[PDB]
């Protein structure tokens, strides 16, 4: 496959140097490229097991088999003497700038995936543009560069989770001997929001600076792909123009859904609004039951809010349902109210948001339970967390020839390629992929490296660990218990499980037999670990290291031979014994 | 090796049943043994790849090759009919009780290792005794069952660490929008100590109950081995008697050292005293610089104490010294004072501890720096943390024939065997082994399983992860950078490193470029991970999962293909790039 590899690399790379580490002629070219501040990929052939065969294949493109060999956009440009000739004649800059298109890469969307792809491509000398535009929410919320995670997702969510966790740190402090008067302590929502937004601000600015420093062109503009190589852009001044690019990356992400009921769009809010909400939500209804719903309900409650979650059917559809029940039971036991098997029919306004005193309005929510009981209750704030959807066009998109699925997501190969061959999709819009920030980031970086640096490594989307940052956190890697049973049959599945109590919870007088972990294992495959699950503090820190071991194909015996660190919650994974089949209590 | 395995198992096991899972005669024996509450090991031959050869070998001991086959203390006892015959004649109890010795196992020491070994042996029907006695410290401190960790180590240390961490949670709360008056918050040492000691109390009681429930005989008594099978015991009433045992496990642990200076023993304290100290230490000097010193100095400071650490030479000798410098620099930047290259010459009393008002005394510490400067300063409490030593006898011990090393530790094989063949040593007294609780626990359990359940698995003492619970925590697994360079040469070592900032530290306005991690890797061995190091919050939770991957032989590429969980500190391990050799800043 070394012939096809070289062909793909030469044809895709913007600026690439085939080299050897002990070659003084290769060094002379590197010195020239650095002095002229020409960024490029470098492949050192003496570092590759097939490097000699690569040298032979290079003659298909250059007629030579020596190093160095410099290419620009599919075209052999010269050996060392030739490159030096361009340098001394001041032709080199013109040569490396020469292109059929305005850009080697246009990235549409400047979130986790887009920024990662864009910055990484610039590193190998690709002329790169990143387009980002934030369509306002129905109530007008907008924000800066960085995408969902930075502005309206992981970052503000985890920070509000921390604010929530600190509530309980205050309770725990007393049992640890701290003398404070908790009846006189209160939380100020807007102060927290100011601190959160101040940090987000530094991230917005940070990414802009990063794009500058990597010589990526940033356009605060809405992009539309109108042909394989043509992107139509609309600026703030509403000016329309067209830019051309060799490769296009679609990284446009998703936006929250609203249910199709009266008053939803007019009076409700979503996560998009919540994280910069200038008033405190007050008595809140969250509609929905997956991780956005539960994470938001959870930090709101810990801040002292009166919180209700309206659950159509189950919690965290798609997650292990025993773990999901445990996540919910903990939240229920700690003040979060659940309206079970209940759907909303309408929102009616009773009071407008006080914009001067930064206070919430008041809403009437009518709904109904499965049994026929009507739901009718007042809330200061209604939050919809009922899924997220991509914002591209079944028709328009197909007219440029990019195929979307039923749900409006882009159908891609295992190297992120769409049905238009120079066009790729990464992050949340890529059909079938886990919708997480580091996945989008890994995909973008790996994709940029393949396109412009001749890398071969595909993103591995299997066994990607997650954490739901509910009040008690839930970390998982691999399969749910039910999905593993479905795949391999009950008789081939062994589950090791245990309750545990963090040492910190002992003096603090918190629950026995609530924190919980399990390993789902396949008997036939040497007790291969198929799924890991932990409900407990710092679950994400706990889970992460185990995701490496699982990707390497960890078995139970691997876990068993490993010695614990004491005292930690994580060490419980190293001494698990009780199986579910034995019926013995995990307590 | 299946002949030797069976010989060792039959000869060592107290009560063992060789069986098959589909045999109704084996089930009949199991029913009998359960009805008569006879605990035993069970080996299911149809579950072992060499089970058929085992069946053939069993005839060397029983003259039969069928299942079931029951053994007691080296002696074939019967097939199923025979066992049922003993049952119906009411002979079975007598048979299984028959022994040359009072016990199959005597465990001397009831700490982490001893309790683990003892409880695990009882599970397979071994008649087990555990001896524990706590020699009082010079000032009279004593405590209950469970050993160093439970009473004067990991447990109270981590709980005081948590109390310390909560101090900073209080500072962080305000930036997260919590309204509290910190100028009016103070810490009460004795309240904290009460909560800590109350939990320890429940552990003492818990272990006693566990020994009861597992039918282990517990003797609060000092044991001395006087011959291979004879243990002399001294009770509280000072009564001396002798008990005999087949196997002996030495699990007697260590005690803090004092330097040989005037006033040390009379006026100073150690970790043994600190965790139940009924007065607050006040202005404190810690003498020493390894993890006990730094962990204690650290939580004392976070509680608002005026703390000084007197450092003979370096911090954390034996740990990676770049990481050790970083641990210290953080503590120095946060109020802990270091008297560098300084040794104590004498302690003099200025004030006696106030025993009625639970207040500390006052001490004068004289010492000298390497340059000739005298050290002279007043402290309310002086803490020695200058190492720990075993408490067994170079002569007495050798007279029973158990060999000790230069440092007084027991010299053992890789299966914990001493130079006396029925005598084993586990935990801190085992020469050359990492001195950690879960190591002692794993060793005890694995040892009990080998002796009484026919297991083969040795404890793996390589790449055991640790965490130093300093104010900023330090987790490590595998080799220091300097030890890896020493082993494989500089040219074969690549180090990937990065600073990071916990997301929580952003709103809280804490340090950039202080949290830090690295992977020490071997170039020749496919960038094999030889050492992992992380300085940051929750370092132990971070480190633990990676210890499984490292035991499996993780390479850098394994880390690279693994996707991060966002947002966590741990995910930084999944995207490391910067190498030390490149000179690029980790910032
Ligand atoms: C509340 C919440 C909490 C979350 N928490 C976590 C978490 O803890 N951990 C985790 O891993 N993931 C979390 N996620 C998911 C994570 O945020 C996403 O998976 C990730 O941000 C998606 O990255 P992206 O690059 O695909 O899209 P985005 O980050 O959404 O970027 C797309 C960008 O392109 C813009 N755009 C759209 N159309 C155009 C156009 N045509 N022209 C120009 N620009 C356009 C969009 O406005 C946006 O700025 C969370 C998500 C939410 C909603
Ligand atoms: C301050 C401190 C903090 C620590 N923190 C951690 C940590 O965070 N994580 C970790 O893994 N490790 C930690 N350790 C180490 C851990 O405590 C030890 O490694 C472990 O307890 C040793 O177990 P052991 O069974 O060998 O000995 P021990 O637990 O010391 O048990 C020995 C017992 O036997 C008794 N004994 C002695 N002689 C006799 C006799 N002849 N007859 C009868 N009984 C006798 C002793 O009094 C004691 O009760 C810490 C240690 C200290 C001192
Ligand atoms: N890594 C992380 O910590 C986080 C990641 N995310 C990302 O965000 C994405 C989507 O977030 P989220 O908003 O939680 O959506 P999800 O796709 O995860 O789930 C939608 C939820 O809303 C409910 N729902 C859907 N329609 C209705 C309806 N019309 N009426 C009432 N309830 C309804 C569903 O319940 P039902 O089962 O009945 O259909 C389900 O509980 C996820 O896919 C994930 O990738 C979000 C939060 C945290
Ligand atoms: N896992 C964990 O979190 C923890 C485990 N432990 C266990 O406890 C054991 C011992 O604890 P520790 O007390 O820290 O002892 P250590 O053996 O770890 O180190 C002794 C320390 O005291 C110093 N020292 C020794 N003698 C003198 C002297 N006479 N004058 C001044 N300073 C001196 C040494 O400095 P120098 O370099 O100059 O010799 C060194 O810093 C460890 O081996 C470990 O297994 C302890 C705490 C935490
Ligand atoms: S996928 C084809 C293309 N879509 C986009 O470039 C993004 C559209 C999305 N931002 C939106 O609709 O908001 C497209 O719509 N083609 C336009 C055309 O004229 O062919
Ligand atoms: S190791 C030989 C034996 N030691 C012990 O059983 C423990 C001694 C220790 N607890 C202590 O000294 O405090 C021993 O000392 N032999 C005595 C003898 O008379 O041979
Ligand atoms: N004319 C060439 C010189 C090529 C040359 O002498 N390079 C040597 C390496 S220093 C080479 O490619 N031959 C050895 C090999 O097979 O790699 C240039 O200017 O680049
Ligand atoms: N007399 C024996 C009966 C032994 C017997 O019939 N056992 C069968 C299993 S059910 C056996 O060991 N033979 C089959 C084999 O080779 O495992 C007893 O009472 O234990
Ligand atoms: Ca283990
Ligand atoms: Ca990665």
């Amino acid at each position: 496959g070394t012939s096809q590899w070289l062909r793909k690399t030469v044809d895709s790379a913007a600026v690439i140097l085939f080299s050897k580490t002990t070659c003084p002629y290769c060094k002379k070219v590197k010195d020239v490229l650095a002095e002229a501040k020409i960024k490029h990929a470098t492949i050192e052939l003496d570092q590759l097991s097939n490097g000699s065969a690569i040298q032979k294949c290079l003659a298909s493109f250059s007629k030579i088999e020596t190093v160095p060999q410099m290419f620009v956009r599919g075209k052999f440009i010269g050996d060392s003497q030739t490159v030096l000739k361009y340098y001394s004649n001041d032709e080199l800059a013109g040569i490396v700038n020469e292109s059929k298109y305005d850009y080697d890469l246009i990235v549409i969307g400047g979130g986790s995936g887009g920024l990662a792809a864009g910055k990484e491509a610039a590193k190998y000398g690709a002329k790169t543009a990143v387009l980002d535009y934030v369509e306002p929410t129905p109530i007008g919320t907008t924000w800066g560069l960085g995408g969902t995670c930075v502005n309206v997702g992981c970052i503000p969510k985890k920070l509000m989770h921390q604010a929530g966790l600190l509530s309980h740190a205050l309770e725990d402090a007393e049992h640890f001997g701290w003398s404070l008067d908790r009846s006189k302590i209160s939380h100020n929502w807007s102060t927290m929001v100011e601190g959160v937004q101040s940090h987000i601000g530094s991230l917005n600015w940070g990414y802009k600076v990063a794009l500058r420093d990597n010589q990526v062109t940033y356009l605060n503009a809405k992009g539309r792909l109108i042909s394989p190589h043509e992107v139509q852009i609309t600026d703030k001044n509403q000016k329309v123009s067209t830019i051309t690019g060799n490769k296009i990356i679609l990284a446009t992400g998703e936006r929250p859904k609203y249910p199709e009921i009266p008053g939803a769009v007019e009076y409700g809010i979503t996560s998009d609004d919540l994280f910069s909400l200038p008033y405190f939500p007050g008595k809140t209804l969250v509609i929905g039951a997956s991780y956005v719903a539960l994470e938001c309900a959870g930090f709101l409650a810990s801040l002292g809010g009166d919180v209700t979650v309206m659950v159509r059917s189950i919690l965290l559809r798609g997650f292990d349902q025993q773990m999901a029940e445990k996540v919910g039971d903990y939240m229920e036991n700690h003040g979060v109210k659940f309206a079970k098997l209940c759907v909303p029919d309408e929102i009616k306004q009773l009071k407008v948001v006080d914009t001067e005193n930064n206070k919430p309005g008041l809403l009437l929510v009518k709904g109904h339970y499965t049994d026929g009981k009507k739901f009718e209750e007042e809330f200061e704030t209604v939050i919809f967390a009922v899924g997220r959807e991509p914002q591209l066009s079944k028709v328009l998109c197909e007219t440029v020839g990019v195929k979307l699925d039923k749900n409006g997501r882009v159908v891609c190969t295992d190297d992120e390629q769409t049905t238009v061959s120079n066009v790729y999709a990464i992050g949340d819009i890529n059909a079938g992929k886990p919708q997480l920030t580091p996945v989008a980031i890994q995909a973008g970086r790996y994709l940029a490296r393949r396109l412009f640096a001749g890398a071969t490594e595909l993103t591995d989307y299997s066994n990607v660990a997650t954490t739901v940052f509910t009040p008690l956190e839930y970390g998982a890697c691999g399969l749910s218990e039910e999905d593993a049973i479905e795949k391999y049959g009950d008789k081939d599945i062994e589950v090791y499980h245990s309750n545990f109590k963090p040492l910190e919870w002992t003096v603090a007088h918190r629950e026995d037999n609530v924190c919980y972990m399990k390993l789902v294992c396949r008997k036939s495959d040497n007790m291969r670990v198929l799924g890991l699950h932990v409900l407990g503090p710092n679950a994400g820190e706990i889970t992460q290291g185990y995701a490496v071991a699982i990707k390497m194909g960890a078995t139970k015996a691997d876990f068993d031979r490993t010695i614990g660190i004491h005292p930690t919650c994580s060490e419980t994974f190293t001494t698990l014994h009780v199986t579910k089949k034995s019926g013995v209590s995990p307590i």
